[PDB]
């Protein structure tokens, strides 16, 4: 077992039962123009985990943990699209509509995809998800139960929409989650911070937070 | 159709396919000695809401909305209790261990219960949950797409755990939801305010807020 010092308390796990999922780490939300700018939000804030993001994915991959990613993404026909994520916002550009990267938040479509510098690899989970937690509407739950999976290692964006959705799913299925924090982040530090905060509060209700350092400490 | 002035912008509903969610409104989480007080919690914030929420049941019903009430607990063997929960935070009393309202988190035990001044009627939906989403391992979204329900009124506790859990669950499943913010509480008031702030930016990212008076005056 490897015991990494983590907030609340140390997290124990090993390599061959965890699996690093790597969150929505798209152009979609990290670049100017897709979906993250059709929300008024200044993208900018989210660049600056890439390297940290890297450098995690390159840990997990040496270890041999199984690798995870995710991206937030519709069919082209919009047929797993609710009417109500469509219209939310009153957008001027929405779901489906073109922008500098192509249909907005649709596979396929060049600003949906994963930057480059994190891209998947041969051997590794890619899960399409229509809304913001990793576990609706996918088979994620069934893949990790097939490998024997019990502890998740969490990262991406945004700390308080998709990675706190997906981690507390992941607590409600029974797996141990530590989020690493550097390797979060949001357009919001109103935000970011304050629910790494309440994921970890009274003793760990949701997981544990640690960051890169601790971890590549234990490895 | 009602229309109700809310956060980001108006939140409009028709009662026959709306739902009032009350979420976890147990002795467990509002009186010393349950669950939220073997978490190291003081409780006492949660009673302050109680009244609102009771007459937000009471509009609920007066409109003739189908009421859902949800209840965190586990059976008594503890096999819907991932081990991953009971061992969290090593609590010297933990669940299913015995408190001053028997046994912690437990269907049937008197502290596992809904307040008396907020208990279910009949032709009440009443979920047990083994999580903080109301949608996991429930059977709750097919009995709301049995009656056609398209909006969700959200109340009750714990404002950052189980009422942000199952208004994010219930967003991505496509229901339309206000959340109640005067009949929502926290242990940590920082994380009240902040939940709230967060689920309705970016043009109402998960949903929509108002406080009771707004939802009073709609229906007025
Ligand atoms: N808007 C925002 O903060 N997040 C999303 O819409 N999705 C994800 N991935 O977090
Ligand atoms: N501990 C805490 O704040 N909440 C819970 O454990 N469950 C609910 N219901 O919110």
């Amino acid at each position: 077992m490897i015991r990494i010092d983590a907030t609340p308390y140390p997290y124990q796990f090993h390599p061959r039962s965890t699996a690093l999922v790597v969150i929505d780490m798209q152009r979609d939300f990290i670049e100017e123009g897709g979906f993250g700018s059709a929300l008024g939000n200044d993208v900018r804030p989210l660049a600056a985990i890439v390297p940290t993001v890297a450098a995690l994915l390159q840990l997990a991959r040496e270890a041999g943990m199984l690798v995870v990613h995710t991206r937030e993404s519709h069919l082209p026909d919009l047929s797993d699209c609710p009417r109500s994520k469509r219209l939310r916002g009153n957008p001027t550009l929405g779901i489906g509509d073109v922008g500098p990267m192509g249909r907005i938040l649709v596979q396929g479509e060049p600003g949906n995809q994963i930057l480059p510098q994190l891209a998947p690899v041969e051997g590794e989970l890619v899960i399409d998800k229509p809304g913001k937690g990793a576990f609706y509407a996918t088979d994620l739950h069934a893949q990790l139960q097939e490998r024997r999976i019990t502890h998740l290692l969490v990262a991406g964006v945004t700390t308080e929409v998709s990675v706190q959705t997906s981690m507390r799913e992941a607590n409600d299925r029974g797996y141990e989650c530590l989020v690493i924090e550097d390797a979060c982040a949001s357009y919001f530090p109103d935000f970011h911070r304050i629910t790494l905060e309440m994921l970890t509060a009274q003793g760990g209700i949701v997981g544990w937070r640690t960051p890169l350092a601790q971890l590549q400490a234990g490895v």
